């Protein structure tokens, strides 16, 4: 159905993994849009071609304000485009470079529209999402737009981002919706201190710390924060919380912005 000559094609928005993006507008309709395209080779070469696909799949069919809207997606013999929500604040990712980190307010409203998503998303039998500050993009009224497509992995090959991964995922074969309150926990910290807490040297090294829960708090991190992340950051996973518990959590009321 869809075909590139089926938009008119703006200024590039900015150049990501395995291609750019595009600011761009359906002709019929003159809806604006974001056309993100992808080299296929990159994607096989990168070993994540058949994540993509997946994904593009399974979102065709979700709507959420808080997931970035995947319109469609069609392809040639060079490039996969996908045909997504506009979001004209960029990534969560720049700001947090230009800040260094959050406020307990914006975090928490962060984390907030986060599990609302989520809570969504394992409804819809949807997990393990990768939402990594590089990808959640910002509406324009600075809503968090969840924007994964399947594009990162790290013997098996891992699905997803390294220092976001959960104890589950690493050691074993085996892990549910569990792993996302795991991110959440990530995020969370990494939102409010500027670094994600099993950072380390190398990736044998974040593996153990990860196994081990071996993470530590800046002195600045307030009780209530601690309290959240630490509930989220359990080894077990059927320890960890459930996403109402986390959007009816003392400091996460006490702070976020939004239901
Ligand atoms: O410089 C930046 O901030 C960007 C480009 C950029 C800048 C400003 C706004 C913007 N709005 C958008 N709305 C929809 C898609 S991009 N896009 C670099 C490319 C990055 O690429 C992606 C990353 C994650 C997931 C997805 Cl679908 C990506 F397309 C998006 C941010």
């Amino acid at each position: 159905q869809w075909a590139l000559e089926d938009f008119e094609i703006g200024r590039p928005l900015g150049k990501g993994k395995f291609g750019n993006v595009y600011l761009a507008r359906e002709k019929q309709s003159k809806f604006i849009l974001a056309l993100k395209v992808l080299f296929k080779a990159q994607l096989e070469k990168a070993g994540v071609e058949h994540q993509l696909r997946r994904e593009v799949e399974i979102q065709s069919h979700l709507r959420h304000p808080n997931i970035l809207r995947l319109y469609g997606y069609f392809h040639d013999a060079t490039r996969v485009y996908l045909i997504l929500e506009y979001a004209p604040l960029g990534t969560v990712y720049r700001e947090l470079q230009k800040l260094s980190k959050f406020d307990e307010q914006r975090t928490a409203t962060y984390i907030t529209e986060l599990a609302n998503a989520l809570s969504y998303c394992h409804s819809k039998r949807v997990i393990h999402r990768d939402i990594k500050p590089e990808n959640l993009l910002l509406g324009s009224a600075g809503e968090l737009k969840i924007a994964d497509f399947g594009w990162s992995v790290h013997r098996t090959t891992l699905c997803g981002t390294l220092d976001y991964l959960p104890p589950e995922m690493i050691e074993g074969r085996m892990h549910d919706e569990k792993v996302d309150l795991w991110s959440l926990g990530v995020l969370c910290y990494e939102f409010l201190v500027g670094k994600p807490p099993f950072e380390a040297n190398t990736y044998q090294e974040t593996y153990k710390r990860i196994s081990r829960v071996e993470f530590t708090f800046p002195d600045f991190v307030t009780e209530g924060a601690r309290d959240l992340i630490s509930r989220l950051l359990k080894h077990n996973p059927s320890q960890r919380p459930m996403l109402r518990e986390v959007l009816e959590h003392p400091w996460i009321t006490a702070n976020s912005s939004k239901p």
